[PDB]
């Protein structure tokens, strides 16, 4: 079930899952409809979900991986697809071999450098880009 903030915007949430504390590099995840494309993983908060867990549990799902959630970094908004997402740092530490999206669906995952994150994410995924930022 999606779920909505007030004005209609879907809600959702996704990490910046990173290697280690440095903050170096980042796992993206290949788009589900366009495989050679790259994503932050995240998605849709269930109801009554909190975002934290929210993020935790799509990162699980989209990417295999676990870890130590950090801060909020922020909460960004796609006006064009109408959708606002809570962004977390999440620590890597558990990095599992046949996670639901890979079984399913045959989702990809890729370490980046934070400087090639941003640039793979420029084209299709701005706002994406923009988490890295700050
Ligand atoms: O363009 P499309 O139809 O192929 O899907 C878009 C997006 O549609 P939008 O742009 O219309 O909002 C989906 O959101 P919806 O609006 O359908 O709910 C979104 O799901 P999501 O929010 O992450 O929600 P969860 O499924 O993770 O909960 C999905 O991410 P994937 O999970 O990776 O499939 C995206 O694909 P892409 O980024 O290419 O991988
Ligand atoms: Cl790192
Ligand atoms: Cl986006
Ligand atoms: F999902
Ligand atoms: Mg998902
Ligand atoms: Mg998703
Ligand atoms: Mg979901």
């Amino acid at each position: 079930t999606r779920t909505y903030d007030g004005d209609g915007y879907k809600k959702r949430a996704a990490c910046l899952c990173f290697r280690s504390e440095s903050e170096e590099e980042v796992l993206l995840v290949s788009s589900s409809r366009h495989p050679d494309r790259w994503i932050v993983p995240g998605g849709g908060m269930e109801p009554e979900e909190e975002p934290s867990v929210a993020a935790v549990r799509e990162v699980c799902e989209e990417a295999g991986v676990k870890g130590t959630l950090g801060r909020l970094v922020g909460i960004f908004e796609n006006q064009e697809r109408k959708h606002r997402t809570y962004v977390y740092v999440l620590i890597v530490t558990e990095v599992l071999e046949d996670w639901e999206d890979s079984v399913n669906i045959g989702r990809k995952r890729e370490w980046f450098k934070i400087e090639d994150a941003i640039k793979v994410l420029q084209y299709h995924k701005p706002v994406q880009a923009s988490y890295f930022e700050t």
